């Protein structure tokens, strides 16, 4: 389906204009970046045996995904600010996020997200394990503090939520429990969540995990496999629009749902205030 749609989109500008015609209006963007140690080896097949966070003259998958998403959504972001957080490094493990800048100051445009990402990366100690509860909870706080303005949270990660050793017997890990609880609680706010998978994964159990999230007032969550889309045999500019559309085409209907449910522009009043850690850098 997304392939069939993207065949007719030759540029990200075309995608942006389509999002607008589909009803997307003022829209804010939050970015969360996975700094787990697994990034060192999840590029075995997908990134020529280099770390997914490897910095060079060519953009790694994080930089690629940020660029495509940022360029597609830039026109809708009236103040051009992008709250950006890391998680999964040694300073946060699966418990916290850190802000890209001290005092939680937001990036000014996706270009600054990219620049600051490159500044931060070599200074980090990569760790784990993997939970998306802290980053989703951070996004909830930002939405609440904005007085209910519509946000899209884009999480870019190289693995599924950490599973229980006893997953085969139907048991959930604390990471899974908290992450699912956060996705559900997030649906009480005007917030859309996009989990972008980069690297080798594996990702086969992710879309099953997504399918089994408890029923919510609106479908506020999607998984998109960047690796799989980019590994396809077609034009790069077409793979890029297919990724953009796969990630974002569901955003305008979700936005419309936040209006229908009257979530837009109001405070929920029951959102714990998560505090981001400072960036663990010089
Ligand atoms: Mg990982
Ligand atoms: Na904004």
């Amino acid at each position: 389906r997304y392939s069939k749609i993207s065949d007719n989109y030759s540029s990200l500008l075309q995608v942006s204009e389509a999002l607008g015609r589909a009803g997307l209006e003022s829209s804010n963007l939050i970015v969360g970046i996975d700094f787990t140690k697994s990034n060192e080896w999840t590029g075995a097949k997908s990134f020529n045996r280099k770390s997914l966070h490897h910095l060079s003259n060519t953009p790694n998958p994080y930089e690629q995904a940020i660029t495509i998403i940022g360029r597609t959504l830039a026109a809708f972001d009236e103040d051009n600010l992008i709250p950006c957080y890391g998680f999964g490094d040694a300073s946060t493990h699966d418990q916290d996020v850190f802000s890209f800048y001290p005092e939680g100051r937001f990036c000014n445009g996706f270009e600054e997200v990219l620049a600051r990402y490159r500044e931060i990366v070599p200074q980090l100690k990569l760790a784990g394990p993997t939970s998306f509860a802290p980053i989703i909870e951070m996004a909830m706080t930002v939405v609440e503090q904005s007085s209910g303005q519509y946000h899209v949270l884009v999480i870019i990660a190289d693995g599924q939520v950490t599973r229980s050793v006893d997953t085969e017997h139907g048991r959930l890990s604390p990471q899974e429990q908290k992450t699912v609880d956060a996705i559900v609680k997030a649906s009480t706010l005007p917030l859309s969540i996009v989990l972008v998978g980069v690297g080798d994964g594996p990702w086969d159990m992710m879309q099953e995990f997504a399918d089994n999230i408890p029923a919510r007032a609106f479908d506020n969550f999607q998984f998109v496999n960047f690796t799989e889309i980019m590994s396809k045999n077609k034009d790069q500019s077409r793979k890029e629009t297919e990724f953009a559309l796969s990630a974002l085409m569901a955003i305008p209907p979700q936005y419309k749902a936040t209006i229908e449910l009257n979530l837009l522009g109001v405070r929920n009043g029951n959102i714990p205030q998560r505090i981001p850690l400072p960036p663990p850098v010089q």
